[PDB]
C-alpha cells in the first residue's frame, strides 16, 4: 500500500520530489507530505541500489540534481534525522572545514556516492516512511 509514484523497497515507502528545497525544509516537507516520514535513511546497499534506480528512471535537469537524503552532521558526528542507528554509509568523509553539514545523493555518480552539501542549498530530495 504504497502511495502512487512511491517507490515500495522491502516494507517502506519512498517519495522522491523535484521540489528544490534546502535541507531541513525538505525534512519539513516529508514530514508534511506522509504521516510519518522523513527524509530517507539508508541502512543497506540493497536499499541504497534500489533508491538510485529509482530516481534515476526520473528526467533530471542536466545538471547540479543532486538529492537531499536523511544524514546531517551535528557536534561533529553524522546521524539520521529519522533517529535510526547508522547501518551503512557512502559518505567520503574527508578534512573538510568547509562547513557542509548535510548529505546528498551525489548525481554525477547515478547517485552511487553520498557527498555533503551546504545546508542551505537547494535540493530535490527523497522521503521515507514505512509501509
Amino acid at each position: 500500500k504504497c502511495p502512487k509514484g512511491w517507490l515500495d523497497f522491502r516494507g517502506n515507502c519512498y517519495g522522491y520530489f523535484r521540489y528544490e528545497l534546502p535541507w531541513k525544509r525538505a525534512e519539513a516537507w516529508c514530514r508534511s507530505i506522509r504521516a510519518g516520514a522523513h527524509l530517507a535513511s539508508i541502512h543497506t546497499s540493497e536499499e541504497h541500489r534500489a533508491i538510485a534506480k529509482f530516481i534515476s528512471q526520473y528526467h533530471h535537469g542536466e545538471e547540479e540534481e543532486d538529492v537531499w537524503i536523511g544524514l546531517f552532521r551535528w557536534n561533529s558526528v553524522w546521524a539520521w534525522i529519522d533517529g535510526s542507528k547508522k547501518h551503512y554509509s557512502a559518505l567520503d568523509d574527508d578534512d573538510y572545514p568547509k562547513g557542509k553539514h548535510c548529505a546528498v545523493l551525489d548525481e554525477s555518480s547515478g547517485f552511487l556516492s553520498w557527498d555533503n552539501d551546504s545546508c542551505g542549498e537547494r535540493n530535490a530530495f527523497i522521503c521515507k516512511c514505512t509501509a
